[PDB]
């Protein structure tokens, strides 16, 4: 166990290397095939590249290519790297395709599903146990919870968005998690499902690191769909494999709460905007929330209640008014962003992130409290 | 082995239906995303969607994923159909990821070495034999050859290329003729080698064909370089795991003279323009050959003396003249394309084709009387 962890160490710091300087390397190569943009909360009009995620993923599936002969120099646990690496690079690819060709909602959806299929049938010919506990033998929807895992993950991290560094910093804490977790656990009882995760997280955290390197404020490129896509695959390939998915979405708390903000916007039970991020007061330098205005009688009346609700348990800022067109209602965009704007008021960019960034590690630690016993120390 | 290859060919069928649909309803993303160029041999200026390659190659994957399961309902050869998977996975992305961003040609020919990967680890933790027949043992120089075999389809099938339905064409030869020689060879001695090969080959020409069918003039679609990617790694792949590579690069002998006949222009030996491909005579409507004119004092000793060479061969049209400028020497565009254009005259595009698909099926023919006796029949 120690020794093709410590080649698995090795390669992963090459990787970063490599991730550091690819991404500026191929820089022309994006601009020039358009695949660039701005950065809309800041002042400066300048294309920056996007999609990066697609070198540091490729830098990822190399790094572990050659790591495979390794742990081995037993087929069960072989059969689940090389069909684990068959997901990942699926995902890296149908995410970079969904970049290039914006495919639509429906289709983006049925694409993790897809490329966790070799998981599945891993999972399948390997007899994986369908029992779950609390006793329960899920069988089919055991299967159906697999397809769905890789599903969540990437959407949890795409819809957790919209400020510098953020989507590749929330993996690096969540992967981060995970290595300490694996670690922790790795000392006895299930020794085989933390160092098969081992494998895949260093490797992640790495390219991510070298990824970050270039994302973080001041955003030089985007890490692009294609990131959240391979991230959120490469969370469900080890939770599936290492049999702690449980544990490990957990460590998911802030996307799950900014994912069920967010619904009544996303389901349009509640007026949804185009871009739901916070508007940078030029004059200030700092984040302000935004809104999204509408019309009260086009409002539905689940809609009403939800709204009521949600401003009665203080989380959303209700502006009513009235013009020549009729009476409208300002309501405040539903995401964990604009609800720390809401609580602490205009916050930098940099700031920002770091914070959602601490709140992550907050989380993580509430989760490994839990599991440890140190509820009574802290 | 007849019940999965059942399974097999109602899967590929079904992929067939599949690339058919779902070629023309990506149409929009691929001209929205810029994804589209002008077919340069005719004279109508429409943009046509370029690496279709890719919704083939990735209804191909889907296919086989679902498949995976029926051969086994014994991982030797389990390992061998994830590990190739990964191979040909990994080789459509990097593929379409240089069709995207138009990589350094260095670069280019890195991708495949890279891809193939796996199948190199598959072979070496499944102890592939190393020796190879004239009895030699290769050892890393049998790993070198692998890793090269995937580079080599992928650009012979690439060069030979300028008309409408030629990449995808002869690679349905290449793998009607694999899959001839599988159901041969099935019937005794090897049948797990040629029972894997069918597994790939089959759901290959299938999704093909559905291309083949936007593709064929007049083109509607682009294959693009994902293509050729695609096909030279399956072709690889089947080779290299089912141990009739040798076998196999005798069905490339079309794509193996047009190399070998480039190679003096490609290395720049003999000057070499942007384009090689026939130019189209608007009054004739045919295509007529293409031509490549330098300056006589800055050609190369070794240059003047393959010319010269290529000339008393009678394979290369030579015409001097006298400008101005001085003297220029007005070479014939060193490619079969061409050389059928010197031996036939003007050929019509859709007719140029179907001929050099022709060629492709008497060379195979050629194969197929060499291996089985058939020498004293024809």
């Amino acid at each position: 166990l120690p020794m093709p962890l410590l080649i698995n160490l090795i390669v992963s710091l090459l990787g970063f290397v490599a991730t550091v300087t690819l991404i500026p390397a191929f820089r022309g190569h994006f601009i020039a095939a358009r695949l660039c943009g701005q950065d809309l909360n800041k002042t400066s009009r300048q294309q920056i590249p996007e999609s990066q995620g697609v070198i540091s993923g490729a830098v990822f599936l190399i790094i572990l290519f050659c790591f495979i002969p390794f742990p081995f120099l037993p087929h069960h646990e072989f059969v689940a790297l090389i069909g684990a690496l068959l997901a990942i690079c699926c995902m890296i690819f149908l995410g970079f395709a969904d970049d290039v060709l914006n495919l639509r909602w429906r289709h983006k959806l049925l694409l993790p599903t897809a490329a966790s299929l070799p998981l599945l049938m891993v999972y399948f010919t390997n007899f994986g146990n369908t029992t779950i506990v609390v006793h329960l033998d899920l069988g089919i929807l055991y299967y159906v919870y697999m397809g769905l895992l890789a599903v969540f993950c990437t959407n949890a991290i795409n819809i957790l968005a919209g400020i510098n560094g953020l989507e590749a910093g929330q993996s690096l804490v969540i992967s981060a998690s995970i290595i300490v977790f694996n670690l922790v656990e790795l000392e006895g009882d299930c020794r085989d499902d933390h160092v098969f995760s081992l494998y895949f997280m260093i490797p992640f955290f790495f390219t991510t690191l070298g990824l970050l390197y270039h994302n973080w404020y001041p955003s030089r490129v985007f890490v692009g769909d294609t990131f959240c896509y391979f991230a959120g695959m490469t969370f469900a390939v080890v939770g599936i494999l290492g049999h702690f998915s449980k544990t490990m979405l957990l460590f998911f708390m802030p996307q799950v709460f900014n994912f069920l903000y967010s619904l009544p916007q996303l389901l349009h039970i509640i007026p949804c905007p185009r871009h739901r991020i916070p508007r940078l007061n030029i004059k200030t330098g700092k984040l302000e929330m935004s809104y999204s205005k509408f019309k009260t009688k086009s409002l539905s009346f689940l809609g009403t209640f939800i709204l009521k609700v949600a401003e009665s348990l203080q989380l959303v800022t209700v502006h009513q008014s009235e013009t020549e067109d009729g009476e409208f209602t300002e309501c405040n965009n539903m995401t964990l962003i604009n609800l720390l704007l809401k609580v602490l008021g205009p916050i930098h960019e940099r700031n920002l992130t770091l914070l959602l960034l601490l709140l992550q590690i907050l989380g993580s630690a509430i989760t490994f409290s839990i599991r440890y016993q140190l509820v009574r120390l802290f």
